[PDB]
């Protein structure tokens, strides 16, 4: 698909086996959740945005669909105040910015 | 053009009569810019990215050049560590993402 930028880019993604509402951010190294209890083994780590630094989880190989389009790599979750897809999987979709 | 994923998707803009390297930033409402100095009124706001929020210089009606493509549009100033062009500038650039 094609998706504009007149409104926020969210779209519905699936993970650990939940439908949820996630923000396609290209200005995201990494991909940020909100607090979610996932199985697995993890590692704490601490990432930066704007305000600041956060303490997140960090999951590797968790599948994620996104769009209809399997994806698998590290998730982060933490108190993000929206669901973040960062470039670790718009790679794995085959995600471009066009103009 | 296209632009892929795997790296940080910075690119050269011209604003002021100055060059500087910024993020194009689909998660991102606003356009956010390293402390600088730019000419007219500006007025404090306040926005909030992961981590909390932050005090910026709201400056209205600047030119931006993104890519050779010209915007003018809101431009904020404040504490980042990378400048950070939002949906507002990147709309008027027709960028879109694509998958
Ligand atoms: C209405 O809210 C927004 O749109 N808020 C903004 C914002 O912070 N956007 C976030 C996504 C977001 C939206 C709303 C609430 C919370 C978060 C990102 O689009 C841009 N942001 C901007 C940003 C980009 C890079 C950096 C940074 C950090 C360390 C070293 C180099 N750069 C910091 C902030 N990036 C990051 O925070 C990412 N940071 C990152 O990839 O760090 C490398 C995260 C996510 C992985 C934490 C702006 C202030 C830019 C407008």
């Amino acid at each position: 698909p094609q998706i504009t930028l007149w409104k926020r880019p969210l779209v519905t993604i699936r993970i650990g086996g939940q439908l949820k509402e996630a923000l396609l951010d290209t200005g995201a190294d990494d991909t940020v959740l909100e607090e979610m209890n996932l199985p697995g083994k993890w590692k704490p780590k601490m990432i930066g945005g704007i305000g600041g630094f956060i303490k997140v989880r960090q999951y590797d190989q968790i599948p994620v669909e996104i769009c209809g389009h399997k994806a698998i790599g590290t998730v982060l979750v933490g108190p993000t105040p929206v669901n973040i897809i960062g470039r670790n999987l718009l790679t794995q979709i085959g995600c471009t910015l066009n103009f």
